[PDB]
């Protein structure tokens, strides 16, 4: 079967079990996939979201060890456009779930999941109750 | 040219950038190589060495989301011996620098190092400098 291109862009800062399970699930939607990964900049995370942890750069080299993971844009657009789909080939969005409805109107959207309780924040709020 | 096994053991709590190179370190270390990673157990990480956040059920979890990782042997003995490489055929083992004195005698220890600062406790102490 041919080879169909997953785009899923994210923040991923601290990088935890939860994104790695949702770059899994994006990376085994079909059979035979390119999974491009968009990492978020710094400023427009900071702007349009809140604080993020880790650079742009920590955060790209981190995803760059992770199994699934076959291209990197980064930074990405905040917004993902039609042209932007075009310039890249991209056959599907990959994203948890409006600002998809254009995606979904065409068939290029594919929901996955988040995990709760596996994030990093959470493995503090652990080692804070041995007191 | 052959496959080479390297066999990699570690803790690998709270899995951050510094395993991560370190890992690519081991795969890396000859062209055809099949990394196996050890995780060792709860009991004797706590107490040869000290306190686990991460059970060892999430420790492996996360390293099978890298790229580096070929097999896991999880939990894996806490002290590699003679008999566990003739086991699984392994030619190297790779680790940060003895306890290995008689791996390097038979030429079969490989160096592997680590990187500071790109710790998950020390990303804390990052964020705890908002105030």
């Amino acid at each position: 079967s041919k080879n169909v291109v997953i785009y899923a862009d994210g923040v991923y800062d601290m990088l935890h079990l939860g994104h790695m399970k949702q770059l899994e699930q994006a990376k085994k939607l079909f059979e035979n996939t390119t999974l491009i990964v968009g990492v978020t900049s710094d400023n427009e995370t900071k702007l349009f979201k809140g604080q993020v942890v880790q650079t742009l750069e920590e955060r790209t080299e981190t995803l760059k060890h992770i199994r699934w993971v076959d291209e990197i844009i980064s930074p990405c657009p905040w917004v993902v456009t039609p042209e932007f789909l075009e310039k890249y080939k991209i056959d599907y969005v990959a994203h948890d779930d409006d600002i998809y409805a254009w995606l979904k109107r065409a068939g290029k959207f594919k929901a996955t999941q988040r995990t709760e309780g596996v994030s990093t924040t959470d493995l503090i709020v652990r080692i804070l109750k041995n007191y």
